[PDB]
């Protein structure tokens, strides 16, 4: 559509400055939920194609110049040569803004200096002070409402660089060579596009500071000198000292993080090991072992996390109290040098120190870090872009409608570095319409035969006159993101008649029936809605629809059946490919005989070139409940009272440190009045008292900041630890139904991402938000204290802010969500192009895929533009509120000048000059915290999920409970869900003492239900007395312990073979030695390189499945129970191992009551008695002879059906 042309086009200068043109969007964003249709298209100069072309031109010129002067080309040179003009133009406003920030304290001092020499009858001084205040508010308006357009333009420059770089990367990837593709991997390129290019969105934000920081600071120092002389240096010294030390501590921080990561990873692995195999763990009564293992891992991880959090809290406290330390040092030096403090100089120095400290300790190091990251990103992208590309497709020879085709001395090597030739002898000619049947097992040389159409195995010199259009269908059929309209069309015009004829004769009605929409069905992500059959069929349909000349079919008949294959043979290969090239590799041996000519090769050796005659025969809101539950999990509410008291004390001391300077200045002014106007004796202010109180106030500020940071971090980390412990304990007791309903990925995500948030990000962000909110409250309270009437206009302004906040968030979140959902298509399209790059090059469809990628990137560019602009809109309005507050303070000081003195005016104005940045920081952090508390909500949701019966009761059965071996079923009705499906109907069974029996079901219908009922892990709704005791009165663990089972899929847990064989160490060592030697597995584990404590791989990946049944049988043998369950229903199980383990449990268990469930009837025929059971109804209970004789007996029914005999 002509979607709303970016109203930035028609917005005048005022509207662009205030982002007024964004107002309509918010309206709909408040009325309903934003979608992709309510979006704004990128500006014509921001289209991905345009930026890509311009940067391609610049980079090509740079490469040509580098070749001319014989040096390695530099991508940074090209980027600079491209964007330097538009960035140096933007630097003018950053110079203006730095100058404004520097010169604002000068006029603040002018106002205070007016207040110092107050004379109520001097009107000229009043007018001059009003002019100074007007200049001050002009400067603060420049800082507040004018900086945001410049910030948006800077971020646009970064986004332009990112988009151009992505276009470069895709254009290169589509032209990569085969061996270069082998050297790298698609994951590396997707990472290049995903995280390695996002750095350009950040560096540009602070790039100019690289020269603004060192310059502005110098200016500030000069100004500070002009105020307070050499004393200023002392303060500057502390600031300089603050740069290395903090950075140094940062290094230590990183180190600690690394350690925690390892522990976290280990813990997460076990989480997977627990969640993926939870059925087996609960089945084996092994919850205690994994519980204590995870407890140890979590304890170590939380110790490292506590250390890291203490370090980060110390850093935050230092950042908070650095201003106080700087001011205290500089003014102690000032007074001790023999000077006399005055309010004007004191607060000019305070404001200048605040500005320069914020710069030096926030912007400059961030600028350095982001520039270094961007430099390494540019290095990676450049070394990718110089990767050798596929030999450029040379212009085809005239090919005047001839069929001159001959391959001689075919040089085809997969690996050039390999001394062995990949292929040596390959020489054949293809005739129009004729079919050549290529055969090779598991891809034995089909790749060389197939690329022999000049795909990727081209000879270094010469050219083979292959004429026509190549239609290559790969082993892996591929569907790019879009609609079936796109894959069908693929650049070709919409051919109604031939589309219809192929769609009806080829019988694609399966898509119409299966797909809810038809041929317009929007392909889901990665084509999960479709299947490999559809992808293969659409590959053949694309090839036939584009009706190319050379048809390269890499076994497309494997996915389709023989009928559809012969159908396309007649319709396409016979009729449509009647005079077209039909290079068709085929297997399954039926199209080999269905074809006319066959070609088989083996390692550059042509097997045969004969026909069959050769006889080959081959989100929402988070309530107060969430915050309350998050906090009460940390510490007693007494501790929280102590914490808020400590926070209040820290902020009060922070403000009182500056108030003491103001009071000192006022007292010195009165003293000077007394010693000049009054008494002649120049009385000296007692330096000991004032300096001591000043030092005490700054020391108290430092100590209280440190203590508050440490306590907040400790209580929040302890809350996280308690929440994790509760959540894991609850999940370990969760019934199997919870794990069945919830996917493993969901639970693992809850245990990984949410816990990581609560451990790393949430405490830090919460502490920062509390700090900044308290600072804002301090500034507002100072202003209200100096001028009480400021309370009157503060009530409206704050109210407005609240409403504004809502009106922004209702849209902002939506935009954020949009920006998240429009970014994955780019990566998925890149992955799809890389996967099927062969056929993309085959069709010469590079430009079409480039356009598709450009559209995919343009959509995300719309999302990113909306995100940037809405953020700037909110920032403009917030800073306008702050500037209104500053104007109110500065002018109300002058209006109520009769009742104010220099110290109060200086203090209030100096704090108002920082309210702006503090408020912006605090609002954004508050939003960030409110967004992150969803992880806390999810964790708390898991902490109270429903649990099953307790493992152990206070009452216990005798330890020799399985003394008889009799278990019976008395009218048990298993119910997975109340009122749901019926799985057991009045199930009644009588199993004799010490009797080996099995049952058979119907493809799992009632098979696993019996095991679930016996083990009670899914709570059978049945009433049972095995050995005349109700199954309820034995606890979960006390029942499962004397409950031996062999699962269908044996599982292996990471750890020592000793721990996997016996995790509770309830069996003495020589017991395992002897038992495993009896099953001759001791020699097998002894030859393992690690011997007894062998480091098991990831769930025994190297261990064979036979060893898996072996180890499970060993577990059963050590368990030494009187019953045992054989759940032998796996299909792909090794027969040699099966005969083994059958003779094992026949000879080892012997006289132990076994319940055998299986699908192999032979494994039950050996059992003395068979109880046929299906659909909850006891079908057979009689003699085996009666079962053999009875025609209606289900056992005899299957006996007749499979055909086996005794
Ligand atoms: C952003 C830029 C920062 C620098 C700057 O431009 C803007 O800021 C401006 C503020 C100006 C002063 C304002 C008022 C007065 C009072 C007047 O006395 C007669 C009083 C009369 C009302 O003014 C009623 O009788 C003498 C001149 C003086 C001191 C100005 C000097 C020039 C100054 C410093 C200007 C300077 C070039
Ligand atoms: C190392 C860091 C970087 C650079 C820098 O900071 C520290 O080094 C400082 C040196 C300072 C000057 C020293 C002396 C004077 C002379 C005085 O007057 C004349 C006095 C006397 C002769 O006549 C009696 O009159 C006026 C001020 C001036 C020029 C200083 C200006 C600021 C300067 C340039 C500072 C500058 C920002
Ligand atoms: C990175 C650094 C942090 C702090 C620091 O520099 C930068 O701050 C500076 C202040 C310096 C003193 C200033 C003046 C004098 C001159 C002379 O005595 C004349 C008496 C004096 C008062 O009457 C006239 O100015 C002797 C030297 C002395 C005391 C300086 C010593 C070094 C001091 C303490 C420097 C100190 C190391
Ligand atoms: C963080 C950084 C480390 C600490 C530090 O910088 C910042 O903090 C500064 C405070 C300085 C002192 C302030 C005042 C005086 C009084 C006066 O003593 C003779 C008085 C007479 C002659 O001047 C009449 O004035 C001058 C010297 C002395 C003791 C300073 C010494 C250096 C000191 C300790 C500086 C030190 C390097
Ligand atoms: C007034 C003047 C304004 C400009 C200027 O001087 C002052 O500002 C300086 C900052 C310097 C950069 C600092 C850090 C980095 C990161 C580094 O990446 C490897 C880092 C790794 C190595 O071990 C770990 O440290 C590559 C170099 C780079 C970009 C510097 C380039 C030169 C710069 C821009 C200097 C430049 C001359
Ligand atoms: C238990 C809690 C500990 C913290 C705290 O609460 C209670 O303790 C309170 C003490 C209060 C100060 C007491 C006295 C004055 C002097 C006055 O100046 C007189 C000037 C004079 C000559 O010029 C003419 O009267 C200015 C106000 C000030 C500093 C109070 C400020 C608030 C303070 C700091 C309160 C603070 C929040
Ligand atoms: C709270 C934490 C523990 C201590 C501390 O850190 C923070 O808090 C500060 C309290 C300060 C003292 C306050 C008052 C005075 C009185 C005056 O001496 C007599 C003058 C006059 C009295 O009436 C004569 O009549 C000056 C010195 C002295 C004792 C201060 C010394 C430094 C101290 C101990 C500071 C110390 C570093
Ligand atoms: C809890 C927090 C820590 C402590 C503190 O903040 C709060 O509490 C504040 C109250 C302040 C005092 C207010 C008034 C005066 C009177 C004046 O005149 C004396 C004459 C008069 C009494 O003797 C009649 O004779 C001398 C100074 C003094 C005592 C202030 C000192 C600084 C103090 C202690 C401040 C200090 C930073
Ligand atoms: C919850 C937290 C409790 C502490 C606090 O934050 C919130 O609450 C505020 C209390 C404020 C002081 C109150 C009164 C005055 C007196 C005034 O002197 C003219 C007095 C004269 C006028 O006619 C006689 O009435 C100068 C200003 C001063 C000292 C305030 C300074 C800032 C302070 C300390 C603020 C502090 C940070
Ligand atoms: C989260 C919070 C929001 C706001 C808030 O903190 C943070 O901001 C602080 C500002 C404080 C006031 C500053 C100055 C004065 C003037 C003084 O004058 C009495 C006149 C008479 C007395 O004898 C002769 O002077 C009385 C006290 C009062 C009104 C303070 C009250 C507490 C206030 C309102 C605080 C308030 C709780
Ligand atoms: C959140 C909390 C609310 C309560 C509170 O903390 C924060 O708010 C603070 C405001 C402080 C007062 C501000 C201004 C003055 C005026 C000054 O001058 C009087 C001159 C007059 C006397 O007679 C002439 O006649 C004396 C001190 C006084 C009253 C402060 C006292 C402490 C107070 C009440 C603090 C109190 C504990
Ligand atoms: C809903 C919001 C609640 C808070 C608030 O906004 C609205 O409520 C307002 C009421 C204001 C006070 C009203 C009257 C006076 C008397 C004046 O003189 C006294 C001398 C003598 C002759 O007038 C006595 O009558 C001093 C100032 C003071 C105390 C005001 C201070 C600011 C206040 C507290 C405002 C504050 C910001
Ligand atoms: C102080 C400085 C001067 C003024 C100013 O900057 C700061 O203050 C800002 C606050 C903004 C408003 C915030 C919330 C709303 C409510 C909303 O109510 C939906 C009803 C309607 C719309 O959907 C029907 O649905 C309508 C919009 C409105 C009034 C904003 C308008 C612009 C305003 C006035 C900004 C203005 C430039
Ligand atoms: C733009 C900036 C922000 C707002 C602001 O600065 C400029 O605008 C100023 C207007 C001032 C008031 C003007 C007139 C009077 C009347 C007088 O008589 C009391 C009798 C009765 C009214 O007749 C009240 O009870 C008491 C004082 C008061 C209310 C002023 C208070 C301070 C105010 C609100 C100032 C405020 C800080
Ligand atoms: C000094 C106040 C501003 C700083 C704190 C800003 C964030 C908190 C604002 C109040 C809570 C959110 C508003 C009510 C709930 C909602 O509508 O989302």
């Amino acid at each position: 559509q002509e979607v709303k042309p970016n109203p930035l086009q028609d917005a005048n200068l005022c509207s662009r400055v205030f982002f007024w043109w964004l107002n309509p969007l918010f309206k709909i964003g408040h009325k309903r939920r934003l979608e992709e249709d309510d979006m704004y298209s990128v500006l014509p100069e921001d289209r991905s194609q345009h930026l890509g072309e311009e940067l391609q031109g610049f980079w090509d010129k740079e490469v040509l110049r580098a070749e001319n002067d014989a040096q390695k080309p530099s991508l940074t040179r090209a980027i600079i040569k491209c964007y330097w003009k538009s960035y140096l133009v933007l630097g003018i406003f950053t110079l203006i803004e730095e100058s404004a920030k520097v010169i604002q304290p000068i006029f603040l001092g002018k106002i205070i200096n007016y207040f110092e020499n107050y004379d109520p009858m001097d009107s000229v001084a009043l007018n001059t002070a009003y002019a100074y205040a007007t200049v001050l508010t002009f400067c603060t308006l420049i800082l507040a409402i004018l900086h945001h357009l410049y910030f948006y333009h800077v971020q646009c420059a970064g986004m332009r660089l990112r988009v151009a770089m992505c276009h470069m990367i895709y254009r290169k990837a589509l032209r990569l060579s085969n061996m270069a593709m082998g050297k790298t991997t698609t994951g590396q390129i997707v990472n290049l596009l995903s995280n390695d290019v996002n750095k350009f969105d950040q560096v540009t934000v602070f790039l100019h500071f690289l020269w603004a920081g060192p310059l502005q600071a110098i200016a500030v120092t000069a100004l500070l000198w002009m105020e307070i002389g050499i004393s200023c240096l002392a303060g500057m010294a502390v600031l300089i000292i603050l740069l290395p030390l903090q950075s140094c501590f940062g290094k230590l921080f990183s180190s600690l993080r690394s350690k925690t990561a390892t522990f976290t990873d280990a813990r997460i692995r076990t989480m997977n090991e627990v969640i993926t195999g939870i059925r087996i763990i609960k089945m084996y009564a092994w919850e205690k072992s994994f519980s204590n293992l995870i407890t140890n891992l979590r304890k170590k991880e939380i110790s490292k996390i506590l250390r890291s959090s203490c370090l980060r809290g110390m850093n935050l406290a230092s950042f908070f109290s650095a201003s106080k330390i700087i001011v205290f040092v500089t003014f102690t030096t000032y007074v001790l040098l023999g000077s006399v403090i005055t309010a004007s100089r004191v607060f000019v120095a305070v404001t200048l120190y605040g500005a320069v400290r914020l710069t030096v300790t926030l912007f400059f190091p961030s600028a350095i870090e982001r520039v270094s990251e961007a430099i390494v990103s540019i290095r990676r992208i450049q070394t990718f872009l110089l990767l050798d590309e596929i030999s450029q497709r040379n212009r085809q020879l005239p090919s005047d409608g001839k069929k001159m085709v001959h391959v001689q001395d075919f040089t085809a090597f997969w690996d050039k570095a390999s001394e062995t030739p990949t292929l040596q002898g390959l020489s054949f000619t293809v005739r129009p319409g004729e079919l050549l049947a290529v055969v090779g097992p598991v891809g034995a040389g089909k790749s060389s035969l197939l690329s022999a159409v000049l795909g990727e195995l081209a000879p270094s010199h010469g050219l083979v006159s292959v004429h026509g259009r190549i239609a290559y269908v790969s082993q892996q059929p591929w569907v790019f993101s879009g609609t079936l309209r796109s894959n069908i069309l693929f650049g070709k015009k919409y051919e109604k008649e031939r589309y219809e004829k192929v769609i009806k004769a080829c019988a694609l009605k399966k898509d119409l029936q299966l797909l809810e929409d038809g041929d317009l069905t929007v392909i889901g992500d990665r084509g999960t809605t479709l299947s490999g059959g559809q992808k293969a069929r659409v590959n053949l349909a694309r090839a036939v629809y584009q009706d190319a000349d050379i048809y390269l079919l890499d076994d497309p008949l494997s996915a389709v059946d023989a009928e559809v294959s012969r159908h396309l043979f007649e319709l396409c290969i016979c009729q449509i490919l009647h005079e077209k090239i039909t290079i068709l590799v085929t297997h399954q041996l039926q199209y080999l005989k269905a074809a006319s000519q066959i070609l088989i090769l083996k390692d550059g050796k042509m097997v045969q070139k004969g026909t069959y005659t050769e006889f080959l025969k081959s989100e929402g809101k988070v309530g107060f409940q969430a915050y309350k539950n998050y906090f009460r999990a940390g510490a007693h509410w007494i501790v929280f009272i102590f914490l808020i008291l400590l926070n209040t004390a820290a902020q009060v001391a922070y403000v009182l440190q500056d108030w003491w300077l103001s009071y000192w200045a006022n007292k010195q002014s009165m003293l000077n009045v007394t010693v000049n106007g009054g008494g002649n004796v120049t009385e000296k202010l007692d330096l000991n008292w004032y300096l001591g109180i000043y030092s005490g106030l700054t020391v108290a500020t430092v100590l209280f900041g440190i203590a508050r940071s440490l306590l907040v971090f400790y209580v929040l980390v302890n809350s996280s630890q308690t929440l994790h412990n509760k959540m894991f304990e609850s999940i370990l007791k969760a019934p199997v139904l919870f794990f069945d309903r919830n996917p493993i990925g969901r639970i693992l995500n809850r245990f990984s991402k949410d816990i990581g948030h609560l451990d790393d990000l949430l405490p830090l962000t919460f502490l920062d938000f509390i700090q900044t909110l308290l600072q804002v409250v301090g500034v507002v309270s100072v202003a209200v204290a100096v001028i009480p009437w400021i309370a009157i206009p503060l009530v409206p302004l704050g109210i407005i802010f609240i409403f504004l906040r809502r009106y922004f968030l209702e849209t902002s979140r939506d935009v954020k969500r949009l920006e998240s959902t429009t970014r994955s298509p780019v990566f998925s399209h890149l992955s799809s192009s890389l996967q099927g790059l062969w056929t993309i090059r085959a069709y010469k469809a590079e430009e079409r895929c480039q356009e598709l990628f450009d559209a995919h990137q343009d959509l995300h560019s719309e999302a990113w533009f909306l995100f940037l602009t809405t953020s700037r809109w909110f920032a403009v309005r917030l800073d306008a509120i702050c500037a209104m507050f500053v104007i109110i303070v500065a002018f109300g000081s002058l209006i109520l000048a009769k009742t104010l003195d220099a110290g109060q005016v200086g203090l209030a104005l100096s704090y108002a000059l920082t309210l702006m940045g503090m408020f912006q920081w605090c609002v954004r952090q508050s939003a960030e915290v409110e967004n992150m508390m969803i992880s806390v909500e999810r964790v708390i949701e898991y902490t109270d999920l429903e649990k099953e019966a307790p493992w152990e009761y206070q009452k216990r059965p005798p330890p020799a409970w399985p003394h008889e071996g009799v278990i019976i079923f008395d009218n048990v009705n298993f119910m997975y869900s109340p009122g749901g499906p019926l799985v057991l109907k009045h199930l009644t069974a009588l199993i004799k003492s010490q009797e080996k029996v099995g049952i058979v079901g119907r493809t799992g219908a009632g098979k696993s239900s019996l095991i679930s009922a016996l083990f009670r892990l899914s709570e059978p709704e049945g009433k049972i007395w095995i050995d005349k005791i109700l199954t309820t009165e034995i606890g979960l663990h006390d029942l499962r312990k004397k409950m031996s089972i062999i699962p269908q899929e044996p599982v292996l847990f990471t750890g020592t073979m000793r721990k996997n064989l016996d995790p509770f160490n309830e069996h003495t060592d020589e017991e395992l030695w002897n038992a495993l030697q009896e099953v001759q597995l001791k020699e097998t584990i002894e030859d393992l390189p690690g011997k007894m404590d062998t480091e098991l791989a990831e769930s025994g990946s190297n261990f064979s499945v036979g060893q898996r049944q072996l180890v499970c049988l060993a577990r059963a043998i050590l368990r030494k129970n009187q019953i045992l369950i054989i759940d032998e229903a796996t299909a792909n199980v090794d027969p040699r191992t099966d005969e083994l383990i059958q003779k094992k449990i026949r000879e080892k268990f012997a006289h132990c009551t076994v319940l055998t469930i299986a699908h192999r009837l032979n494994t039950i025929i050996d059992s003395d008695k068979i109880m046929v059971l299906d659909s909850g109804r006891l079908k057979e209970y009689d003699e085996p002879y009666v079962l053999l004789q009875n025609k209606e007996s289900l056992f005899y029914k299957m006996v007749q059906q499979l055909g086996k005999a005794e």
